[PDB]
C-alpha cells in the first residue's frame, strides 16, 4: 500500500540543514513552489502544443493557494504537468543530487538558503514552514500518487485514492506552531507581489470562510 523510501543522502542533508537552521526569511517557500508550479505549468502548456490531447485532462493552467487554519495548512495546487510515481521515487532526487551539492558548498562558503531555488532545489524549501509535506499529484501517462514526508531521512509513496484531481500537483503543507503567519490572506499576498509577481499563469489565493 505505502512505500517507505529514503532520500538521497545529499537531499537528505539539504533537508536537515533546512529544518535545523535559524533563518528568519521561511516566506522564500512560497516563491519557490509556486515557480515549481509555473514550471510544471510551462511543461503541460509545451506538451500540449505537440498534442492536444494531454490537456484532457484539465485544460486551464493555474495555481491556487488554499491556507486553512483548521488543518493549519497551505496548500499550492497546480494543475501542471504531475509527477509520475518514477518522478515521485527516482527522477526527482537524481536531478536535484548535482543542485543539492552545490547548495551545500554554497551554504558553507557563505550563501544565503535564499539561494535555494537557482540550484534547483526550492522544493525542499518547504521544510522551513513545514513539519511534513504531502504531495499529491498526476501525471496524464500514471495514477494519483500521495508522496508524504516530515524529513528524517525517509518518504513515503502511495497510490491516492481519495478526490482525484485529473492532472496536476497539491504540495500540501503541514506548517509548525509558529509558522502559521503563512495561513494568513494579507501575509501570501505580500509574499506572491514581493517574490513572483511574474509568473505566466493565475496564481489564485482561495479566502478561507
Ligand atoms: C526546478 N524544477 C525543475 C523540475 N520541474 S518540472 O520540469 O516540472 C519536472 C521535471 C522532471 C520531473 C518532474 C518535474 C516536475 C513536474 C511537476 C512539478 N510540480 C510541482 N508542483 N513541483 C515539482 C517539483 O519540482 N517538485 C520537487 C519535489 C521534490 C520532492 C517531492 C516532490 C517534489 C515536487 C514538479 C516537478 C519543476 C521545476
Amino acid at each position: 500500500e505505502v512505500e517507505t523510501f529514503a532520500f538521497q543522502a545529499e537531499i537528505a542533508q539539504l533537508m536537515s540543514l533546512i529544518i535545523n537552521t535559524f533563518y528568519s526569511n521561511k516566506e522564500i517557500f512560497l516563491r519557490e513552489l509556486i515557480s515549481n508550479s509555473s514550471d510544471a505549468l510551462d511543461k503541460i502548456r509545451y506538451e500540449s502544443l505537440t498534442d492536444p490531447s494531454k490537456l484532457d485532462s484539465g485544460k486551464e493552467l493555474h495555481i491556487n493557494l488554499i491556507p486553512n487554519k483548521q488543518d493549519r495548512t497551505l496548500t499550492i495546487v497546480d494543475t501542471g504537468i504531475g509527477m509520475t510515481k518514477a518522478d515521485l521515487i527516482n527522477n526527482l532526487g537524481t536531478i536535484a543530487k548535482s543542485g543539492t551539492k552545490a547548495f551545500m558548498e554554497a551554504l558553507q562558503a557563505g550563501a544565503d538558503i535564499s539561494m535555494i531555488g537557482q540550484f534547483g532545489v526550492g522544493f525542499y524549501s518547504a521544510y522551513l514552514v513545514a513539519e511534513k509535506v504531502t504531495v499529491i499529484t498526476k501525471h496524464n501517462d500514471d495514477e494519483q500518487y500521495a508522496w508524504e514526508s516530515s524529513a528524517g531521512g525517509s518518504f513515503t509513496v502511495r497510490t491516492d485514492t481519495g478526490e482525484p484531481m485529473g492532472r496536476g500537483t497539491k504540495v500540501i503543507l503541514h506548517l509548525k506552531e509558529d509558522q502559521t503567519e503563512y495561513l494568513e490572506e494579507r501575509r501570501i499576498k505580500e509574499i506572491v507581489k514581493k517574490h513572483s509577481q511574474f509568473i505566466g499563469y493565475p496564481i489564485t489565493l482561495f479566502v478561507e470562510k
